[PDB]
Parts: C-alpha cells; structure tokens; sequence
C-alpha cells in the first residue's frame, strides 16, 4: 500500500541519512541491522552511482571512498534483501542512477526491497514525470521537496498533489540573525499546512541535540544529515550508535 | 568557433568556482570586473534555480542566499551582458536549470554571452544526448568529467570525441593515504593523453596553495572550488581578491 508516514513516529520523526557503504558496506549492513534499537525513525539511504564535482565536504568524500569499496547499487539492492527493519526507508539518489538502471525496473525492486519512498535531488517537479508514473503504479512516494525561498504560489503547484511528506530546506544565512531566521522558518509551515495535510520534515543545518530539540518544535520531523555521515568517520558501531543516540 | 582552451593559459591553468549573487550580485559584478586582473585563467560560474538540498555546506548556503536575494538565470544573463573580461567564461549548473529556460534558448544565450562551455553535474554521458545537441550547433563544449578509477574503456570513449578540456576529478578515497594518490594521478593523466589532445584539468579537493603547487604537476590546470567561495565570505572585494591570489602564487 502506498506509505502514511505518520505511522513511523508519534510527536515528531526522526529522521537521518547515511551513505551506504561509507566507510564499508559492512559498517553499513551492521548499522541496518541495529536500525530496530536507534530512535531514528526514518532513514534516508544515500546511494552513490558518480563522483562528485567541485567539492571536498563531508557527503561527498563518504561516497567516492563508498565507490572505491566497489558499492554500487546492485550490493545494495542485495543487502536490502538481508536486512530487517521495521522503520521506514528512504532511497536518495540522483536521477543517474535511476536512469541507467531502468526507471520502472528500479522503482520496482525498490518496491520489493522495503523502500517507501524516493528524494530525488535536483530532479525538478516539470522533468519528474515519467518517474512520476512509475512511482504512482508501485505505490511509492516520490518526495517532494520544498525550500523556505520557494515563493507561495509554486509551493501550492508542489503540494497538491504531494504524497509521503514534504521535505523542507531550511536557511542558516538568510539574514546572519537567528531569532528571525526560526520565525521565517515557521510561516512557511504554515504556507505549506494549508495546502497539504502531509507531514513535513525540515532538514538542512541541523547539526547537533540542541538544533533537533528545536527543530521539533517547527514541524514534523527533522532531518540530520551531515552529522550522522560524520560519526561513521568512526569504526565501531557501538560508539556510531551512542553519538546517534546523543543528537536524537 | 570552438574554444582552444590552450588560449587561456600559459603553463598551468588557474581555475576557479563561485556562486554567482553570493554574498549579493553586486559583489559578483564587481569581481567580475576585475578579472583581467586576478591570476584566473578560466572562471567557472556556479548558478542557483532550485534550492540545493545538502546539509550546511559552503556552496549550499551560497546558492540559497543567492535565491532569497533573488538571482536567478535571468539576472545573471542581465549580468553577463554589462561585463567585460578577457578570460574564459564557463557555466556550472544543473540541468533542471538548463530544462527549465529551455535547451536551445540557453545555449545560444550562454554563446552571445561569452561563455565558452557548460559543466552539467549530475547529467551522465547517456543523458546528455539533446543538450550536446545543442552544444555542437552553438560551438559550447559540454564538458567531460572523468575520476581516476573511471575504467580504461569507458575513459578512451568518453574523451576520444570530447571538445573543451578533461575534468578530471581527484579522490581522496582509494587510499586516503597521500602522497600515493598523487602518483595515481599521474597515471591517469597520461592514460588520458593517450586518447586526447585536450587539456587536462584537476579539481575536487584543492584546498591550500602548496596543495595547488603540486597538482600543477600534475596536469595542465587546477580547479578551486568550495576554497574560493569560502574568500567571498567577507565583506570586502580586496580581502577576497587578496586571498585568491594566495590562492594561485
């Protein structure tokens, strides 16, 4: 049946990204097994197919370190049969990836596999179509995702018709200051919760248990990204668990 | 005519990113103004059209601070058209900007502007077929990257019929211990050689100016990135000429 995220959390969601095999696809099978004793409620699995480009940051090294170990999507695909989870999950992927490998095909061992929903960065809602179709004939929710400079009325085109959640992009530097930058935040939920019912995760700058705490209390969920992919720096699960456990 | 990318240089290239209307578009007009006289040979030009969906990254905060100050595509083609430089112009973007404008209108519109070639993150060979399409018609490089563990075959058909320059991307992961991926480099430079005659070029990961030193031999150029958006943090063009010049001693 197609995914009601409001299933996997009662207040608010937790939710994290990791990149799969970073720093090896063993960590990360590990990592999956234990998903079930994290409070991570939803976990967005960061597939890399290509390199990254004019960088040097912290996502981007995890994943070409992940490509060297020779992950790709077909080990992870079979590392999802081996693993039991029952929170949800949450492919992020670029459109690359989804493209070589054969849009309907992909959507559906994603499908089989125990994934409920996709993020596909940078793949705009007017060039979303065919992905679109495939999603909606599997039951999976293509995330939808909305910024806080997004202006009003294309927020209502993006909405509409929205399913799973609606993934928010904060700002840290809008204005420098703080104390406005929360209230900016604020009513662009409330733009978004008269046009949609779906839950709404806000994600982008959160980086430790003070800015989750206070994120909670924005919307429906928050989402860390960065800082999770730090802990893996690590080896040893028991330490990468208890710094989750910490920022949650 | 086709860009010779050799043109622009004279032993090593010095090439730089910036996002375009960070910290405001004024700071980006007038840095575009003095280009002629800043030690980059080739500056690439990082737009914003969707809000980047990273977390607390240099070039992310850049692009959305951009977006709320309102640039977008338009304003920086309205840009363009009241700069004069001699060096080479180059777009970065993502295609869900290039989609949205239209293929064919902005391409002939990065043409009349001086720009000289497209890097398209994200967009893989197979993808690309309608906007080389395009680029062929207006004489724009589409701009081929390749990483050192890119295979021997997919590198000789990638770069046997490119125009522009090789990208070649740097990891940092095939070891992570340094010195080693250095000489690796080397390697794939010269594998590269054997298949093209165009300029390579070494970004991801440069950082310092030593760190620069030494992929100048490397290669042909070298390409700063998250670094020099990082110099245009401050509030004051001649900081952030200074330390670009830091940058390429």
């Amino acid at each position: 049946a197609m995914v009601d995220f409001r299933k996997f959390y009662k207040e608010n969601a937790n939710v994290a990204y990791t990149v799969l095999g970073y720093p090896n696809l063993q960590t990360s099978e590990a990592f999956l097994q234990r998903l079930d004793q994290s409070p991570i409620d939803i976990l967005e699995l960061g597939v890399a197919y290509s390199d990254p480009i004019a960088d040097g940051e912290i996502i981007a090294d995890a994943a070409k370190i992940a490509l060297d170990q020779g992950v790709d999507i077909h080990s992870v695909f079979e590392l999802l049969a081996r693993i039991k989870t029952k929170k949800a999950l949450v492919f992020m992927v670029y459109y690359n990836l989804i493209f070589s490998y054969g849009l309907e095909k992909f959507v559906k061992k994603a499908k089989s596999l125990g994934i409920c929903a996709l993020i596909v960065p940078e793949l705009s809602f007017e060039e979303s179509d065919d992905l679109i179709k495939e999603c909606e004939r599997y039951n999976i929710a293509l995330i939808t995702l909305v910024s806080v400079t997004t202006p009003k009325e294309r927020v209502k085109k993006l909405v509409k018709h929205a399913k799973g959640f609606i993934y928010l992009l904060a700002s840290i530097g809008i204005t420098g200051t703080k104390s406005v930058e929360e209230a900016i935040l604020q009513d662009k939920v409330k733009e978004i919760r008269s046009f949609t019912n779906l839950p709404i995760f806000v994600g982008f700058g959160i980086q430790n248990n003070q800015d989750v705490k206070r994120m909670r209390k924005v919307a429906d969920g928050v989402i860390v990204g960065t800082s999770i992919v730090k802990c893996f720096k690590q080896g040893n699960l028991d330490i990468i668990m208890k710094d989750i456990e910490e920022i949650f």
